[PDB]
């Protein structure tokens, strides 16, 4: 594509100030929500516990896995990655995701 999974997160690293915690992008992605939408309570509603298993949208057309493993052109597009963050943090979290916040979720995603 036009980027590499490394290149995406030290973007957000050098924003967020601070190095990623895979750790911390897994708690987040499994974590239950209540300020976004009500049908989004997290990020596992659409794409599963397990991301490299197929996930399902609110109506159930199936989407593909997000892990590299299973989907390899995963996170190669730089627009890609912020269109769809812009559009599934606020679904789920109510509020943009921080830098901090892309960059943890993207290093745990990026190694499944
Ligand atoms: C259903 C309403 C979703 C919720 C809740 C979340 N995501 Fe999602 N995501 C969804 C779709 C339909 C798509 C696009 C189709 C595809 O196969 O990519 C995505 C895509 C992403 C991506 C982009 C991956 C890439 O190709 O670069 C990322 C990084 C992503 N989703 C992460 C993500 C996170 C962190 C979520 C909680 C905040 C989350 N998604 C919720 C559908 C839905």
């Amino acid at each position: 594509g036009d980027t590499s999974p490394a290149q995406l997160i030290a973007g957000y690293e050098a924003a967020a100030g601070a190095p990623a915690d895979a750790e911390r992008g897994r708690a987040l992605f499994l974590s239950t929500q209540t300020g976004g939408k009500p049908d989004t309570p997290s990020c596992t509603t659409c794409h599963g516990a397990d991301v490299t298993r197929a996930g399902q949208t609110r109506t159930g057309k199936e989407i593909a896995p997000l892990a590299p493993s299973a989907t390899p052109d995963r996170f190669t597009d730089s627009a890609r990655v912020e269109k769809w963050l812009g559009r599934n943090c606020n679904s789920v979290i109510g509020r943009d995701c921080t830098p901090g916040e892309k960059a943890d979720l993207l290093a745990w995603l990026a190694a499944q």
